């Protein structure tokens, strides 16, 4: 079952009213739910703005303390296409930050419905392509890694297959990202309800960042129907017993696993979609941001 | 697991090599494996050509030794829209007849790769609609069923769909349906190999009937995404444990019963896809014509 | 998910509240749930005492309206080893009656606390034993077979162990049984609580039936202990996807299947334990007599 | 599916042949599969005498190059109470100690056949205890946790249980361990052949440790049983998705989390039995050592 301190959440009205209130005012409540944790000191911030094909893309950089030099985590946030900033993901960026002993840059992607499919895959790739080209800028010469959360994780898992052959990324953290269009999965029948991110809540998301049914058929939005996955970075993919996005993020561990990626592939028992973001109430967030440093201090430094 | 003797029988050559063998050399070796079961004795068999909107649809059709008045089950045979036809699925007709006391109409519909999608549906619809208008002819008065397995369960599954406020179907029996596009179950991933029906065959059979991607988000091929299930006929929806297609098959029948329809989903463990077609090796597929037979003797004669 | 007809029932206060109100209360309302059914008619009904090892055994026999000779099927009550009886599941016998075209006789064993374990195993182990030493007396004598469900379903399981080599079963069918001793299985944890059927309940009955922590050790309680499950009665197991009770149903299966016992084992879906008591609020249980009324038609009569 | 390395690895003959060997053979072939891994230095080894109630302990302590002070992990090592000793697991012990900052203190307790159950138990235990007795020798003042992996697992549970209200632990790692009697779940069922750890292994293992079957119902062998599990350490709880022992472990965190103990459960999907002995061949091990680095340095140090 659910930890019950997420059950007890639950049921005391933690909650996005995502569909049945403005695009304002849910953008609003999740900034609340999520900028709510603490901020962890790093060592220094900075704000940058990256030149990107189609927009100026606003960008924060978190050095950690350690000396570097230093890998570079190229970090997308989540919020189903529609929410989330960077502003917001402030605090987990942070935690992400001192877990990996590494620089993490955290891109603010152009948002749906304002801008729809394939905005938010553009500006991800070219902050990433960028980010690449001007490690020096960071000492981040240890190289550059890529990870994202719900739909920031389907923006990394997608980057890193635009990257193939042009970029040198060392590895892609997807943290329970979705991964395409799933009309049949049991994870996604079984909580489609009851679960903080439900059924409706992804088909609303859909319906604002999607521009045709056709787009559910195009790899930058589905990269679990990509033709050919060999040559990807090494994987870690965490998931969520409790999640509705559960089955098709296992498939695609599978996936890469039968494409000769290398993937270590996680599921947290008991919790729920979205958990790293509310690392201060769910414990398993801090010991998933745990993970996430272990591997990346192993990839960058061959460090434990 | 398997059921031992299901485990015996596929080590022990039991394949159709889908994909690696001419389509003439497939076709063949399915008769073989399917017409081999016993032709249990019914009372008459009439073959009849049906006048479709796009071809003369041959059928073949069983009588009960029972006395009338009858229900008329239209039967759609499986095997990928690509192999099958009438004839050797006449030992599972003659028992499905045989178990339900009804008249059985089997539709030979138009296969791939010579006429691709959506020629099959076409002719099943046209099919039912014509039996639906002349029940008169079969003594077929206590009304119109539609079943099918597998391929012949997709067709039966969205004739139901095309049929709403059109026909008056009973019932519809889905066998191990195949109900559209699945890159993401658990299920479709975990049984890919090993189980008589692989990923391989079922990306072939998709390669020979579908014209393009496009036909993927067609509602007369997935039809798990059509837009509104209500008021369609109550189902039996019989899936197997270790199938490829279990999962979204479980999760059309979960939609379905959203949207009201009566369901009666069950899983028959140990079993394989396909199962029915083995009922002389594979006992289970006795019981489920047997629970085929309890239900439609129920919805056509109210009778045990 | 549950049948959303089912989901409704249990919201709308159908409950036994075991544990929680007299041994008295309880069984009244068990009483009153499961005798509200419609008594379907049958040829005669007659009330019999059977000579049991230690206690006069009350039975009730149900005589099909079809023409004999008839096999019997033995039915054990369900109700934990404390509630239930035979005037109880006198509609569900009938409707089973109706479906096999056979005798069943219904056996009242002894129930806890006032008796305990092994008493309800002694009776219907003496009930079974003399049934079938006077099928004469049935005009019976294509030959006996064993059900009941639930307590009433381990019950049946014993008592085929208990025979082999004694009586000759034809058949055993155990309806969603307990098979023994659980702390251990996903489908217990998960579904503990808000099912109909709990873990309380469960707790609450052992509590009752047992005399000491070693007769869950003993194979008359947990027959999936047994040392050899060879040369028993083929098998048809029922069981129901949201009860605790699930898995090791499905592992008794197994077991069985693995010592060479032929076995039907179906999972019906999106349903709960007990669920054939209710075959009027709960359409598929209809269904699942029917697939006992084939089985057991089959094994006696070699008829559809 | 299993990752492809594991799949190729069990095929290649990757094999302790328990239950057909003797006893000398069986070990020695698990000292040569363990014992193969890498030697990570660390500060400085030395081995110990623990002065127990009924033997001499050997246990060998591992220093880490951080400066202290340092928390102690009591670490208890697998081979289903009859295999293994500290000296196969001292590279894994190092991996550990390197991954955590802490002292681990590696028990050999004493081994069936030899020595039955409850006598692996009560070694655990005095050492536990002579252990938090003697932090001071450490340099270990911030504090004790256990850990253990499969069998060793099952004895830092039950030591866990035994040491509420003497001990302060910190934390309990629970590494696929054995948590109790099993014969009625998914995963034992599904995964009894084929994954490295089998059916056969486990009931072997049992045969040579307990005495008797009410062994079985004692919570120093099934501690799933315990009366109460409240006011335990915080445990993480790490399993393997193709793992007999897998749904019990699953049970185990969920009544934890029900009796209010903070439980970090993680399934790492795609791996076997054993896999973090293997961390060489199978990288998903070096992740759970990293997961269990992470988990420790937070809860000793409250460091990243």
């Amino acid at each position: 079952p659910l930890d019950p301190r997420i059950k007890k959440l639950l049921e005391s009205g933690f909650v996005v009213p995502i569909g049945k209130a403005s695009v304002d005012e849910v953008r609003k409540i999740f900034r609340q739910l999520a900028s709510a944790a603490p901020k962890a000191e790093v060592r220094k911030v900075e704000d940058i703005k990256i030149p990107g094909s189609e927009t100026s893309i606003n960008a924060r950089v978190y050095f950690p303390k350690a000396k570097g030099p230093y890998g570079v985590l190229v970090y997308l946030h989540g919020g189903g296409f529609v929410i989330g900033d960077v502003e917001s993901y402030d605090p987990l960026c942070r935690a992400i930050t001192n877990a990996c002993n590494c620089v993490v840059v955290s891109v603010d992607y152009r948002l749906a419905p304002e801008y729809k499919f394939p905005s938010a895959v553009i500006d991800s790739f070219d902050a990433t392509n960028w980010i690449y080209n001007n490690l020096d800028k960071f000492d981040g010469e240890m190289g550059i890694a890529i990870a994202g959360d719900s739909a920031g994780g389907n923006l990394a898992a997608v980057v890193a297959l635009l990257s193939k052959g042009k970029l040198d990324l060392k590895y892609q953290i997807l943290i329970y990202p979705a991964v395409g269009f799933d009309s049949v999965s049991r994870s996604m029948i079984e909580y489609s309800d009851g679960f903080f991110l439900t059924r409706e809540h992804i088909e609303w998301f859909g319906s604002q960042y999607l521009r045709s049914p056709a787009d559910l058929l195009d790899f930058r939005f589905s990269p679990i129907i990509a033709q050919d996955l060999s040559g990807l970075p090494p994987a870690l993919i965490i998931t969520a017993e409790y999640d509705p996005l559960r089955d098709p993020e296992e498939a695609y561990a599978n996936r890469l696993l039968q494409a000769g990626v290398p993937v270590t592939s996680v599921r947290f028992n008991n919790v729920i979609h979205g958990f790293l973001s509310f690392f201060p109430l769910i414990d398993q967030g801090k010991d998933a941001i745990g993970l996430i440093g272990s591997v990346l201090r192993r990839t960058f430094y061959d460090k434990s």
